[PDB]
């Protein structure tokens, strides 16, 4: 893997092609909702009262330093690139008010609806949120197509860096030095050569051959016709006391978190579809590269990973396929999700997504928190989107412990079958860690 470097792009103005996840991106474009809320809109509550005037500066300043964020997209002779402006104002901005949660829930209701103009721009809203004493918040949405959910905490270790400088009245301007999104869209295209994306796309073609499984959760009403985009959230209200011994389960049988968490959650899908094979999709960070971690963009891959289940199988040995599974897919995670899509040739159905229809995701780092002055600020997503998936479970891993929630598709779920399901999911868990041994047979079902 070739390090990135800046200027691999040409600096002569001349319009980078978008990257393979900006091509796959805009090609969904209609006015919907975020797709998910894990990588959505979001919002940093402050311990202090913010100036708005300074506030709006420092976001001017982190356009400046972020060239995605001064980036829209058009097809030129059929190739879609990426067209950067030296618009530093080009930020859907406000101001507003709120005295307890409730008002600023509405605040970030109204930056999370937004329908961004990719074409136009801004791609970016900021709005700064002015609370009770000495409190603030500071609100925000940046289109899918230039962020992340590691991009939240760049996007504001950049604002609160920036908004310092200005205060002591320095200079807020890019960093010729580092790399841009250009940059890494056309690292991404040397990378996968001929020979190397044929080699990743041959592989989970092999992997993901033959007549997939589609997902068949119960649901409480059938697919509709037409899809609502409405999607929900619930937490997955998980004990700290499990949360602490799923992790030493991890580490003692010798796999990650988030292998054990695909595990878990397989298992799960399993035992409520009735299916054996279960698949799951998980949004792989692209970030390996230093030189990417102060970069607001797309710098994600939807990865596939099938698993089989049955219930003769131990706890050890779904951790351990599990581990199998991922650390495969991982070593195959630059091909591009729409080019597997494409070679996969699936049946498409509106409603249900080509080849997963759940996901699981471990937040961590950038994406759910930052220290900025010897303080740790807590970055909040919002909880609308527009349900791409059926269930998509997002877990992280904080002080106190590991959390999870759910986020799902309302057009099939009434709120207390969602509560039910995760009842049940981190009743496994616990399971789990206490019974590493144990045949899956044995792991009764709650309330029994
Ligand atoms: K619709
Ligand atoms: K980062
Ligand atoms: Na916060
Ligand atoms: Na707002
Ligand atoms: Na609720
Ligand atoms: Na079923
Ligand atoms: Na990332
Ligand atoms: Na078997
Ligand atoms: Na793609």
């Amino acid at each position: 893997i070739p390090e990135l470097r800046a200027g691999l792009a040409p600096r002569d103005g001349r319009a980078v092609e978008a990257s393979f996840g900006q091509s796959g991106i805009w090609l969904i474009d209609q006015y919907l909702p975020n797709p998910a809320a894990y990588n959505g809109p979001f919002f940093v509550r402050l311990p202090f009262s913010a100036d708005p005037d300074r506030l709006h500066a420092a976001v001017r300043g982190v356009l400046r330093r972020q060239e995605v964020l001064r980036t829209t997209y058009a097809l030129s002779d059929g190739t879609l690139r990426q067209n950067v402006s030296r618009d530093d104002d080009a930020v859907v901005f406000e101001v507003a008010r709120y005295g307890d949660d409730k008002e600023l829930d509405a605040l970030v209701h109204r930056v999370a609806n937004l329908r961004l103009d990719l074409a136009r721009g801004p791609v970016i809203a900021v709005t700064c949120a002015l609370g009770p004493a000495n409190r603030s918040a500071v609100i925000c949405n940046i289109h899918h197509i230039a962020s992340d959910a590691a991009s939240a905490g760049v996007f504001l270790r950049e604002l609160l860096d920036a908004y310092d400088r200005l205060g002591r009245g320095l200079p807020v301007e890019a960093d010729p030095l580092r790399p841009t999104y250009g940059d890494f869209s056309q690292w991404y295209r040397e990378l996968m050569n001929p020979e190397a994306l044929t080699r990743s796309l041959d592989h989970f073609a092999a992997r993901l051959a033959g007549e997939l499984p589609v997902l068949d959760l119960p649901t409480d009403r059938p697919r509709p016709p037409v899809k609502q985009h409405r999607g929900g959230t619930l937490p997955l209200h998980l004990p700290a006391a499990a949360a602490d011994d799923f992790e030493a389960l991890a580490r003692t049988e010798g796999v990650t978190l988030f292998m054990a968490l695909v595990a878990a959650y397989a298992v799960f899908l399993s035992r409520h579809t009735g299916q054996r094979r279960v698949l799951i999709g998980s949004p792989v960070s692209l970030r390996d590269d230093p030189a990417t971690h102060e970069l607001i963009g797309y710098f994600v891959n939807l990865v596939v990973l099938q698993q089989e289940i049955d219930d003769r199988m131990t706890v050890r040995d779904v951790l351990r396929r599990a581990r199998e599974e991922v650390s495969e897919a991982l070593r195959h995670k630059w091909a591009p999700f729409d080019k597997v899509v494409e070679r996969l040739q699936p049946p498409r159905s509106s409603g249900y997504t080509p080849l997963v229809q759940t996901m699981l995701v471990l937040t961590q780092g950038d994406a759910g928190r930052i220290s900025h002055d010897d303080t740790e600020l807590r970055i909040e997503r919002g909880a609308a989107h527009g349900a791409k998936y059926d269930l998509s479970l997002v877990f992280e891993r904080d002080s106190e412990g590991l959390h999870g929630l759910i986020e799902y598709d309302a057009d099939l779920f009434d709120e207390p079958t969602v509560r039910a399901m995760g009842d049940r999911l981190r009743h496994l868990m616990e399971q789990f860690a206490r019974r590493p041994d144990a045949p899956l047979h044995e792991l009764e079902a709650l309330g029994a």
